[PDB]
């Protein structure tokens, strides 16, 4: 019956409390009585799944904590997490979203929900786009170590101004997303933002597309909380905390 | 409190049974009824333990259970004191790096940081390396307490003692071991310690491919180990 929500109700709260932790600290987080908490505590320290420091008495995680832990990290997959909330993106702007992943070449489109209007533009599953020229290759670059971009980005500079350059990622950051108008072919407007996994690394950008007319690619216009509210879930759904 | 331990007893067959499963598969697991073990599922997935997949019957671990890694990961002071520094190594080795903690059951792998690259090779974060088989292994023999390890040591039976003996002392000797082929024929091993507050071996830190104790790779991974080891040990 109900026992088995308080248990990891618990056991959610004790990791949500750093490292140690004592009860009166742990019951008044999970608004619980002190002595159910002392209860179910005695439990979760035989299922290994919590310990108690042996000169300071404090509550800590156990092994059973970090091995299903280390499972769950073993199994993010932001192709999985993403494919139902790009389709509901695609629905609700009727434009269409693509997701892609960072390979040997940059940016590279791994999947895409299209727009179903009389005629549409699109990427496709497998274009790898600019790193400067597009709005999914400038959200990598701002989020990327630099070590990990620049031998590709100096191929780019053979086919100026690095002070703006600098600003511009700067930007990126502090905004959280980025805009393009037909930079990678004028006429075609995008907007991109990243999904970040449990460690905080970027997993994937998130990317909506279309032409001038329909689609109006405005930083703060309601495609881009749209698309903020996505990823921002994506995000969430693989255990980034949004710090 | 009873029934409180097979809401966490489900918890570690999912984990086992990861990434997914059908409900009656993870009933079989368990040797319990199918309709109990459904509903137990609910309330993991009110606590977001675990969630439910596209196949509206089969489970996966839930976003808690990140959040559950890595706070045990923040709880042994291995995740905010090595998580930067092992993915700046990787970005300049150009190599997939690797992070062990000695665990109940070995060497267990912590966090993995994959190299963008045609072909890499990995390891699964929360899998098991065996002590004399492994490079990451082989270090934490060198360094852990002779008393720590004897059990596996012993299970795997480097047979002959003083072969070990010489193996151990130049892995002392060095600061650092790289096998070549003791996992599968093509590996590139390379593994370091890492030193906590008080000088005993937290975690091994272990670059991996298709391997030298000697060059280049082995002083930007002796300066990524010697120094992490600060702001955890000091």
């Amino acid at each position: 019956v109900r026992s088995a929500e308080v248990g990891t109700d618990i056991l959610k709260a004790l990791a949500e409390l750093s490292p140690a932790t004592s009860l009166s600290r742990l019951a008044e987080h999970v608004g619980m009585p002190a002595s159910k908490v002392h209860r179910y505590l005695q439990a979760l320290i035989a299922s290994g799944f919590a310990v108690q420091d042996a000169s300071t008495n404090h509550y800590s995680l156990g092994r059973e904590a970090l091995r299903v832990g280390l499972a769950a990290l073993d199994s993010m997959d932001v192709l999985k997490s993403a494919a139902a909330p790009l389709a509901e993106l695609r629905d609700v702007l009727n434009e269409t979203c693509f997701l892609a992943v960072w390979g040997n070449r940059g940016a590279t489109v791994v999947q895409v929900e299209q727009a179903v209007r009389a005629v549409t533009v699109v990427t496709q599953v497998g274009s790898v786009l600019p790193l400067l020229g597009s709005s999914t290759g400038l959200v990598f670059a701002a989020f990327l170590p630099e070590r990990e971009v620049a031998e590709l980005r100096e191929e780019e500079l053979a086919g100026a101004d690095p002070a703006a350059y600098a600003v511009l990622l700067e930007g990126i950051r502090a905004r959280g997303l980025h805009a393009i108008h037909g930079l990678l072919m004028p006429g075609v407007e995008a907007l991109s933002a990243p999904v970040f996994d449990a460690r905080g690394r970027v997993a994937a950008v998130l990317t909506v597309v279309g032409p001038a007319s329909i689609f109006q690619a405005e930083e703060q216009g309601p495609a881009a909380e749209r698309l903020l509210a996505t990823t921002r879930a994506i995000s969430w759904r693989m255990g980034y905390d949004g710090t």
